[PDB]
RNA sequence: AAAAAA
C-alpha cells in the first residue's frame, strides 16, 4: 500500500541506485543500498540530495567485503543480505528488491531473498547504451544530468519479474533475533557485519524440512506420528526395514524411544539383586524385616528353556511381595525407585497397577492408597522437567483384586470397587496422579462367577472409572467374549488366544479395545517360538487393527525392562519393522485412561521425541 | 564414478563455458552450455574439438529470445531453461551448475533452478585480468592459449556454494511430461522454446502448497483432515469465523462438502409432491397399492411453530411405507430415488435404515432384503465414476427393530436381529454393499427402555455385528446408560439427554460412542428454540466442545422435507457460533463412527480430504 | 551478457 521501501545492491556502478528510484509508479519513501567496501557512494548521496529531499538512505557496507576471491567472501555476504531486510521493520507488501548491481553471486542472492522472505516486486533496470562520453556508446554514468536524461528519453528498461509471497514464517521474524554488529558507522552510511552465520544455518533447516514434509505429505494416514513426515527418504525407509535387536544401533534406538506403559505390577519391581537391598535399607521396622530370603531364578531365566506354571512365576516375587511392603517406610522407598526407573527407561505415561489390600495389616488399605499417591505425585513434583513444566513420567493407579485366595470372595471384591470408585472422587485434579480404572482378575472364574460380576461391577461404570480385565492362564474364546460384552472392559491383559475366534478378533477390532501384550512374561509363563505354543500373536494381531501395547508386566519377576520388551517382541515375531514399534506407543497412548487434553499433549510429547538414526 | 555432467550459460562473452569446463577436480562429460540467439559459439566449440576429444558439447538456444527488453523475454528464458534441466538426464548427483554468465536475470534464474530442482555443485567462475589487449591488464576473452595459460598460471578462482538438495519430487520428474519443443537443429547447437508455461505454474503451485503447509504445521492436530492444510492464512481464518446459514455464498459451499450419512431411513424418504407420484408410477401392481392420501403437514413444516410428540411423527408420512412398499416395483424405486438424491447431495457414504420383514405376503423377509441389497448394488455399479474409478456413493444397510406398543411386535425383533446376523455374514464382498449393523427404533419408553431386549441381543454380539439405539429419543439418561453398558451400543440415536449426566457424557466421549443428531427432526418434534430466541438449549455444540463424537444426519428425508445439506445449514442456525471448522469435525466424527472395514475408512478419509472446497 | 545494468 503506502511507504514503499526499495532494496538496491551495487557493484562499481553507482548510476544503477537512482536508476531503480524513478522506477514508474515508485512513490518509494525510503531506499535502501548495500554495498561491497569499495565503490564511491557520493554520487547516489548527491543524487538523493539535490532531487530527493527525504527519502531515508542506508548505505549498508559489509566489513571485510573487499573482492571476490573465495567463495567465504560469499557467504559473508548471504548472512549480511538476509539480516539487513530484517533490520528494516518491512512486510512483504513493501519491498521492492531491486537485483542489479555487484557479482553474479551478489545479484543472485537477491533474488534468493526476495522468494524466500516475500517482496512486493522483485525488478531489474537496464540501460541502453545512450551517453555518449569517450568511447561511443556508454551507458549513463554521469550524475543526474544523464540519469534524468535518460529517463525522459525512453532510454531506462525495467524489467519486472512480479511479487514474491515468502515463506509464511519468514517475511516478518524479529531484527533482534539475528542483530547486526554496526561497526565504524558515518552519517546515513554503515558498515554492517555478522558475528554469526545463523540465519543460513536457520533458513537451511526450514528449507529442507518443508522439502522432507512435502515429499511425504502424501501418505500422514499411515504414518503414527506428525515428526515422521520431518524425516528424509533414506530414514523413512530405514524406517520400514524389520528390526535387528542384535544390531547395537538399533538397542540404542529402541532406548531412546518415549514410550507409553500400560501394565506394570508395583508389587513386582525389585526382587532381585542391590534393588531388594535398597528397599530394606530403607525400613522404618528393620526389626520386622523378614529375613533375606531371594529365590534361585531358573537355569538362563530371561529366556528360559522351558515355560514354568504361574505358581512358580509368582513365587520368584516373595522376597518383595506384601512381606516387605507392609512397612510404610519400604513402600515410599519402592515407588520412588520404581519411577526412576521408568524415567530412566524414558516413559513419558505410565499406569502402575497397585492393590493396597494385601499391603494393610495394621494401617487400612486407604492408608496404603493414600501413600501409594503422595509417594507418586511426590516423585512427579520433584522430577520437574520437559516444555511447559509437566512431570517427566506421569503415573496413574489402577487396583487389582487381591491376589489372595482365602477369605471371602464377594467382600474382597466389593472393598476392591468401593475403595476404587471413592479414590477417583477423592483425587480429582487432572494433572495428578490420579485413579483411573480397576483390574477385575480373580473376580470371576470361580463356580461361574460371571453373574455375580456382571451385576456387583456396574457401580463402576456408574461413576465413570475405567475397567480392564486380566484374562488369567488358558484363556478361552468366551471368557473373553464375557470379558469384552458382558462387563464392558476396555482393555484386556494377554488375551494371546483370541486369533482362534475369527468373530471375537473382528469385534475386539472394531471396537477398539486394546490388548495388553508383554513378551518376556509371555515367554517366560506360556512359551513361544523364539526366533525361527503357536506363534507369538503379537505381529497377526496388529495387521488385523487389534490395539496391541507391549508392556512389562512383572519386572524383577521377568528381570526385563520395557526396553527389553520391545526387542523381544521382534524376536518373538521375526517380521516387526521398525515402524510397528511407533505403532505400538500409538494404540498405547489412544488405548490409556488419560483424558482428552492428556492425549494430546502426549500425543505431541511422543512425536518430537523420536530419536532420528 | 558419477558421470558429471556440466550447466553453464553463457552471454555475449564467450570463453566461460572452457573455464567453467576447467574447474578442478571434476572431469566433466557432455557440456549443456545455454545461449540466447545471439552469442557466438565458435570458440566454445573449438577448445572442446582442440581440448576435449568427447566431452559431448550441446548448446541450445531458447527461441526467440535475443535481447531483454520485457519480463516476458526472461520468463520464456525461465521455462526453456527449466525444461532443458529435465530434458538432460539425471538427477541432483550429476549436475553441475555455473551460474556465470548471461544477464543478471539469467545468473539469477540459474540458481534458482539449482535450488528446486537438485545440483551436486553450484559455483561461479572468476577470471583474473591477467591477460593483455587493447587497454590492458584485460579479461582473458578470446583465444586457448590465454584459458589455458589462466588455468596454468593459476589467475582462475571458482568460489564453489556448495550443493543443494533439491525438492524430492522435483529431483526427475520426467522429461517427457513437459517435452520441450525443438525448432531447426544443426549438430550440436540447436534452437528449442517451450510451447506453454507449464512448468513454472507446477513449480510455484509445489512451493505455494509449500509454504502453506509449513506455516500451518505446528497446529495440525486441531485441522480435522490433514488435506486441510494447504489453505491460505485467510482461508483458514475465514474458516474459523461462526458459519451464516443465509449467506448464499456459505449455502454453495456446504452442498458442495463431502457428506457422510449415517442415520437415514429408507422407510421414510418421499411422502409428498412429486418424490411419491414417481414411485408409485414405478409400481408393477398398481391395482394393489392404496390411495392417494398424503397426511396435512402442519404449519410451516420444514420449521413448525409447534412440536409435534413422537407418536405424530410417525405418522406423518404414511402415504409411503409399510402400506406403499409392498410392490416389488415401488422397493427398487424407492431405493434407486434415495441413491440419486444422495449423489446430488454429494454424500459420499450412507447407511440407510430399512425393515425388510415389514414387507412380507408371498415374499419373504430375506428375499425383500436380497432385492434391496441387489437395488442398491447396481445403483453403485451404475454410478461408477468416483475418483479411482469407485462407487460415487457406498451404501451399506442397517436393518430396523420396532417396539410400537403392543402385539407380537417382539417377534418380528427377534426376525429382524436374526435376519442381519445370516445376512451380513452372507454377503462379505468388503466393495459391495452389505449389512453392517442393527438399530433399536420406534417408541421409547420407560416400560422397553434398552435393556429388556438385553437376552434377545446376546446372539448379534456373538456373531458380530454393530448395534445402534435410538436411546435419548424422549427419555432421560438412564436409557442411553441402559443402551451403552447393557447393550454395547456403539452409536447412540438422537442423544439429547445426554447433558444432565455428566459421567455418561464423559464415559460417552472416553469410549467413543457416536452420537447421532437430527436438527430438523429434534426441532420438529421436541422444539428446541431456533436462533438463539422449554426444552432447552440444543446440545449439538457442547457435545462438540466435550468432545464427543457428534454427527448431523437426516432420520426421514421426506417425512422432515430436508436434505443433508439444509440440516447442516440449520444446525448453526440453531446453534449459534458453530464455526465452519465444526462442520468438518461433523465429518471426521462420522468417518471414525461409521460401520465400515478400516481399509474403506482410509479410503473415504482421503477422498472427504480432498473434496473439501475452497472459499 | 566473469571482477560489479545490454
Ligand atoms: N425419527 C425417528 N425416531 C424414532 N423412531 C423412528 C423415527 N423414524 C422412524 N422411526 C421408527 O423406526 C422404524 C422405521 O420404519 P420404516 O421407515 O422402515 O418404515 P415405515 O413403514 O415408515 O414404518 P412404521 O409405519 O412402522 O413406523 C419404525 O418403527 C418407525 O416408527
Amino acid at each position: 500500500n503506502v511507504q514503499a521501501h526499495l532494496f538496491v545492491s551495487l557493484g562499481t556502478a553507482p548510476a544503477i541506485v537512482p536508476e531503480a528510484f524513478l522506477l514508474p509508479g515508485a512513490r518509494f519513501v525510503s531506499v535502501h543500498v548495500l554495498t561491497t567496501e569499495r565503490p564511491d557512494v557520493t554520487l547516489i548521496r548527491e543524487f538523493f540530495r539535490r532531487h530527493a529531499p527525504g527519502v531515508n538512505l542506508t548505505i549498508t557496507r559489509v566489513a571485510g567485503f573487499q573482492d571476490l576471491k573465495s567463495e567465504e567472501d560469499h557467504f559473508r555476504f548471504e548472512e549480511v543480505m538476509f539480516r539487513w531486510f530484517l533490520a528494516s521493520r518491512t512486510g512483504p507488501e513493501q519491498r521492492f528488491v531491486c537485483l542489479t548491481g555487484g557479482f553474479k553471486t551478489m545479484s543472485a542472492a537477491m533474488q534468493k531473498a526476495a522468494t524466500v522472505l516475500g517482496a512486493a516486486e522483485v525488478f531489474h533496470v537496464l540501460a541502453d547504451d545512450c551517453c555518449v562520453g569517450p568511447q561511443g556508446r556508454l551507458m549513463p554514468p554521469s550524475t543526474l544530468e544523464e540519469i534524468l536524461w535518460a529517463r525522459d528519453q525512453g532510454h531506462l528498461h525495467w524489467i519486472r519479474l512480479g511479487p514474491e509471497r515468502g515463506w509464511p514464517q519468514l517475511r516478518r521474524i524479529a531484527p533482534e533475533q539475528f542483530p547486526l554488529q554496526v561497526v565504524e558507522e558515518k552519517g546515513d552510511e554503515r558498515r554492517v557485519q555478522a558475528e554469526d552465520r545463523a540465519f543460513g544455518t536457520f533458513l537451511q533447516d526450514l528449507l529442507q524440512r518443508a522439502s522432507r514434509i512435502a515429499g511425504a505429505w502424501e501418505m500422514l494416514p499411515e504414518l503414527p506420528f506428525a515428526d515422521l513426515a520431518t524425516w528424509s527418504e533414506g530414514e523413512l525407509a530405514w524406517l520400514r526395514e524389520p528390526l535387528d535387536p542384535r544390531a547395537p544401533a538399533d538397542q540404542r534406538w529402541v532406548a531412546g524411544l518415549p514410550k507409553i506403559e500400560l501394565h506394570c505390577h508395583l508389587g513386582g519391581f525389585a526382587t532381585h539383586g542391590e534393588l531388594l537391598r535398597r528397599v530394606r535399607n530403607a525400613a522404618e521396622n528393620p526389626g520386622k524385616l523378614p529375613p533375606l530370603e531371594e529365590p534361585r531364578l531358573p537355569e538362563g531365566w530371561p529366556l528360559p528353556a522351558q515355560p514354568i506354571p504361574l505358581a512358580e512365576y509368582m513365587k520368584l516375587g516373595n522376597a518383595n511381595g506384601t512381606a516387605l511392603l507392609r512397612d510404610p517406610g519400604c513402600l515410599r522407598e519402592q515407588c520412588r525407585l520404581l519411577y526412576r526407573h521408568l524415567v530412566d527407561q524414558g516413559v513419558c505415561y505410565a499406569e502402575v497397577r497397585c492393590s493396597p489390600a494385601n499391603y494393610a495389616e495394621v494401617r487400612s488399605p486407604w492408608d496404603v492408597l493414600a501413600d501409594i499417591r503422595a509417594a507418586f505425585q511426590e516423585c512427579m513434583e520433584g522430577a520437574r522437567t520437559a516444555p511447559g513444566g509437566l512431570p517427566a513420567c506421569h503415573v496413574n493407579l489402577i487396583l487389582i483384586a487381591t491376589r489372595r485366595a482365602s477369605g471371602d470372595y464377594r467382600a474382597a471384591i466389593a472393598r476392591h470397587l468401593a475403595l476404587a470408585v471413592t479414590a477417583a472422587e477423592h483425587w480429582r485434579d487432572e494433572n495428578a496422579c490420579r485413579v483411573v480404572g480397576v483390574d477385575l482378575a480373580g473376580y470371576e472364574d470361580e463356580k461361574t462367577r460371571a453373574h455375580y460380576f456382571r451385576e456387583e461391577f456396574t457401580a463402576v461404570h456408574r461413576c465413570g472409572l475405567a475397567v480392564t480385565v486380566h484374562a488369567g492362564e488358558n484363556d478361552d474364546a468366551e471368557g473373553i467374549w464375557r470379558a469384552v460384552f458382558d462387563l464392558n472392559a476396555r482393555r484386556l491383559g494377554h488375551a494371546l488366544s483370541l486369533g482362534q475366534s475369527r468373530e471375537l478378533l473382528r469385534s475386539v477390532a472394531d471396537r477398539g479395545i486394546g490388548v495388553e501384550l508383554c513378551p518376556y512374561a509371555n515367554l517366560q509363563i506360556k512359551g513361544f517360538r523364539l526366533d525361527g505354543p503357536g506363534p507369538y500373536p503379537l505381529l497377526d494381531y496388529l495387521r488385523e487393527g487389534v490395539r496391541v501395547t507391549v508392556n512389562t508386566d512383572n519386572i524383577g519377576i521377568s528381570a526385563a525392562s520395557l526396553t527389553d520388551n520391545l526387542l523381544l517382541a521382534a524376536r518373538l515375531c521375526p517380521g516387526l519393522t521398525r515402524l510397528d514399534l511407533l505403532h505400538l506407543q500409538r494404540h498405547a497412548l489412544e488405548t490409556a485412561f488419560c483424558t482428552a487434553t492428556q492425549r494430546l499433549t502426549l500425543l505431541r510429547r511422543i512425536s518430537s521425541g523420536i530419536p532420528r538414526p
